[PDB]
């Protein structure tokens, strides 16, 4: 299942692309650490691009997994799924219609990534129909031919929880 | 979704059912074991059954779930209502799948004739597979939504298209 790749990390979540590759949102990462998942920070490559961070481990941390396709966002009009895990034990896949890459003003801060709008729309008044701040690092995925593609990580949302930003690679 | 609603979702037959109150249990007709003569330690003779197609309601002559309060059961919901389908999956994983509800429909789904309130999943481009969509084992899971200040149950999961986003909620 895709869902066993979504992992609690720092102040949010991350996603196992492969046995050695983990992606997350830069702001959720601990600022004090000597190891992650039992490997010394000494042995980990860190590639940061604004709110997107990729970790490459020097041994197989998740040898139960196959490697997946990671791409720099997706075409406009693609309906992605954001794979949200909650501390409650809920799994909440939500449909997101994707638009252009932009630098957007979101609750008083500038965030660069792929814009999206949830298909739940109008509102939520309902934590099960929108994102909350704790959800940052959740992956954006879609099916293409036979394959799941991951195309970024949850970086920010407006107060409704219904306009979102997907941070992307490079 | 609140813990008091997940606590009402009970493994039953080939799927699930749902406690509306201490004495009322609803489910999808085809998940009921056809040989069964006893439910929650009560003989069939002491149970009132109300059945309409894929919707079945059991009413007991004593309190089976006294920890619960009675809640509101309605005959489906207004067109445009966004519901959550409360699906339990392998390992205390809880999957509240978001569905936009539409018209009362009759459909042919994988060859079987089904009737109830139709809806479209809001989980992805299409919901094929178990990560974004429903499976036969989910049948009898409740459709719920929050009003004003409270939660309503308006039916039970009866069927879904294999390659698609369309579900059917059986209704009272
Ligand atoms: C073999 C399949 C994999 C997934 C299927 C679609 N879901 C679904 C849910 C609930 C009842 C039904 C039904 O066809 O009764 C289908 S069908």
């Amino acid at each position: 299942t895709l869902w066993s790749r979504v992992t609690k990390f720092g102040s949010g979540w991350g996603f196992w692309v492969s046995p050695t590759v983990f992606i997350t949102t830069t702001h959720v990462i601990p600022t004090s650490a000597k190891e992650f998942f039992g490997e010394p920070l000494t042995s980990i490559a860190i590639h940061r691009a604004g709110e997107f961070t990729l970790f490459r481990f020097s041994k197989k941390i998740r040898p139960d997994l196959t490697g997946m396709i990671l791409e720099e966002g997706c075409p406009e009009g693609t309906v992605c799924s954001v794979l949200i895990k909650r501390d409650s034990g809920e799994l909440l896949p939500l449909a997101v219609r994707m638009g252009a890459i932009a630098s957007m003003r979101i609750q008083g801060r500038l965030v660069h990534g792929q814009s999206g709008m949830l298909l739940t729309g109008a509102n939520a008044k309902g934590m099960d129909l929108g994102t909350i701040p704790g959800d940052c690092g959740a992956p954006y995925v879609y099916k293409r031919a036979n394959d799941w593609v991951v195309c970024g990580v949850h970086a920010a949302a407006t107060k409704s929880g219904n306009t979102v930003v997907c941070a992307v690679q490079a």
